[PDB]
């Protein structure tokens, strides 16, 4: 799809048997979701915004579905105030800036 | 230009004479630079990220050339991690994202 942007671009996205709401966000690296339940092992991160930094719990090799598209990749758990998709996710699913 | 984002969307862009470097970042409302000069009047402006709010100059009706393409637009200033270019001017250069 060809998504605008004079809203925020906003998609669903199916992880750990959720469907949750969540910004494709080009100025993210990494994908942070608000606290949820995720399978397997995790590491302690920190990540830096504007405001400064939160601390996350990094999991690894998630499967993850945004817009019928399959991906799997690393996701950040924690307080964030909305929840992203990063471009460690954004790549696999093929999505590019164009003007 | 097609932006693939398997590296940071890094763009050179220009202001007030000057040439700086931004994020194209469609997770971003609004644009936000480090500090710098601007003209004229500035307007209060809470912004809220990852780690909490800051507080920024609003400045309105500004010239920017984002990738040499020309807008006239709002820019904030403050203590941002790292200047990045919001939807307000993403528009205004025609981008989209694409997948
Ligand atoms: C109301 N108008 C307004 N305009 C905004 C502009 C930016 C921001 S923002 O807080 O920087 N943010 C909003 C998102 C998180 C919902 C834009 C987002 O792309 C920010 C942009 C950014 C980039 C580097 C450092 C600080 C910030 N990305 C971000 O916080 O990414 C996190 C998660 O992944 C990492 O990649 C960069 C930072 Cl270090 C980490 C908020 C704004 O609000
Ligand atoms: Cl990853
Ligand atoms: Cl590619
Ligand atoms: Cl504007």
């Amino acid at each position: 799809p060809q998504i605008t942007l004079w809203q925020r671009p906003l998609v669903t996205i199916k992880i750990g048997g959720q469907l949750k709401e969540a910004l494709l966000d080009t100025g993210a690296d990494d994908t942070v979701l608000e606290e949820m339940s995720l399978p397997g092992r995790w590491k302690p991160k920190m990540i830096g915004g504007i405001g400064g930094f939160i601390k996350v719990r990094q999991y690894d090799q998630i499967p993850i579905e945004i817009c019928g598209h399959k991906a799997i990749g690393t996701v950040l758990v924690g307080p964030t105030p909305t929840n992203v998709i990063g471009r460690n996710l954004l790549t696999q699913i093929g999505c590019t800036l164009n003007f």
